[PDB]
């Protein structure tokens, strides 16, 4: 039921350091490749006082390149759909929780975001909002209690040039009973294309495979 060509919808409702704020985002990918591109709109709470960085992976695995043997425990999980929960413990102890609920409708996907953080320092990189881009990564795929677990080991690459790291820990939760991996590593590589001047509009693209 997945299409070479899938169309994405979503919104994200969520808070930072205190600031309460709503983004909708619409897009397309090809899921059988691994790359799709989203455009990104503030809808409440702009200015973001944030760095918008803390906020890309949040906005699915379903675009991801699976070689043909390895289960694709993403794509087996449609037309039902997943949910995923993630952690990401910031170098500073900023930490951030955030959650989306994944389904579909004939070529489109739908994520309901929830996104929060708290803790960042203000004179911190991202309360200045001093980062630049996430250095393409490596997640570690991994089954334990009947799901699919992933550990990846950040970085924003920083304004005049040092890293600010940030651990990744992620549970994807498919809503039917699907054919489980064997451990394995998704490669990422996430962007920011373009923006405008206070990051109301992102142009978010990313490019993952499996191997």
């Amino acid at each position: 039921v997945i299409k070479p060509e899938m169309k994405i919808k979503l919104r994200m409702e969520g808070a930072v350091n205190g600031h309460k704020f709503v983004i909708e985002g619409e897009g397309i990918g090809k899921p059988y490749e691994g790359t799709q591109t989203l455009d990104l709109t503030v809808e409440e709470g702009a200015p973001l006082p944030f760095s918008y960085d803390i906020l890309t992976p949040a906005f699915n695995r379903a675009f991801t390149k699976y070689p043909e043997d390895i289960p694709d425990y993403f794509k087996q999980a449609f037309p039902e759909g997943y949910s995923w929960e993630r952690s990401m413990t910031y170098e500073d102890q900023g930490i951030c929780i955030a959650t989306s609920d994944i389904t579909m409708e004939g070529d489109c996907f739908f994520y309901e975001i929830r996104f929060d953080g708290t803790n960042f320092p203000p004179n911190g990189p991202v309360m200045q909002k001093k980062t630049l881009k996430w250095e393409p990564s490596t997640e570690k795929m991994y089954v334990e209690d009947g799901v699919l677990k992933g550990d990846v080991e950040m970085a924003l690459l920083l304004e005049g040039g040092g890293h600010y790291r940030c651990d990744f820990k992620t549970t994807y939760k498919a809503k039917k009973d699907v054919r489980l991996p064997d451990a394995h590593e998704v490669d990422h590589r996430i962007e920011i294309l373009s923006h405008d001047k206070d990051y109301n509009k992102v142009r978010l693209y990313e490019h993952a495979e499996a191997r």
